[PDB]
DNA sequence: ACCACATGTCAACGCGTTTACACTTCGG
DNA sequence: CCGAAGTGTAAACGCGTTGACATGTGGT
């Protein structure tokens, strides 16, 4: 299965949630939650999770149960793959030049400073 | 904010500004790139009225190249939506020593590219 | 028992796309 | 001139969201 020919026709949306899963898996309300930090405004349940079960049949995303009331998400290989497949295009058409390129190396510096 | 500006854009319109962050091109040459990304045919009747709804939103500068071709390029604001969601992308992804040695990896390749 | 939590589900609604037809411009 | 290039653009259409109802769990 390759990830490319199953992410790049995902809405914005849903590739957010593929992001916020590459940090760690979480449970429903908790991507929630930092999807409503990155869009500013209030994410609404009903929109959450029917993209994450779409998410699962792509492939992409795994459905477990922490507890019977709570469903953890993360994702698959596939799901990874297809955050590093963005990244990496992203990336593609971003270093265009030395100066393009130190700008993402700093970026990259002060995320692993934040990590300690 | 660049914030603001770059989360509520969709996935084709962002994916145009990628391809502009590049460089600036005219519109079948955009057209071209994202058919290269999508492995599908773009539709023509989509990307004008995209395009065009960038430079509403100040994002893009449509210059004129010939009288029958237009170039579009990202404005300031353009640029500091690609660069934001560039960085929140990569906030959420270097979490660990691994994954930031693959990025390093990642952007090495890409500059060697450069020649 | 109480009442949050956590997720399930949906259809009226919103909205962007598809699929056309359409124009003016440049090359040979 | 004639065809392709390059862009314009609108309505049927497809299709995900909105905003709500809904169930069941876990904590206190
Ligand atoms: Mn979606
Ligand atoms: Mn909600
Ligand atoms: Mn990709
Ligand atoms: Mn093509
Ligand atoms: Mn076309």
């Amino acid at each position: 299965p390759d990830a490319r020919s199953d992410a790049r026709d995902l809405t914005a949306f849903q590739k957010n949630i593929l992001t916020v899963l590459g940090e760690e898996a979480r449970y429903g309300l908790a991507i929630k939650r930092e999807l409503e930090e990155y869009y500013g405004e209030e994410v609404n349940h009903g929109r959450l999770y029917p993209n994450l079960d779409d998410l699962v049949n792509k492939g992409l995303v795994e459905k477990s149960e922490l507890d019977k009331r709570t469903n953890e998400y993360a994702l698959t290989n596939e799901g990874f793959d297809a955050v590093v497949d963005d990244l990496e295009w992203t990336l593609s058409k971003f270093v265009a030049d030395a100066d393009r390129r130190e700008r993402v190396e700093t970026i990259v510096a002060d995320d692993a400073a934040a990590l300690e």
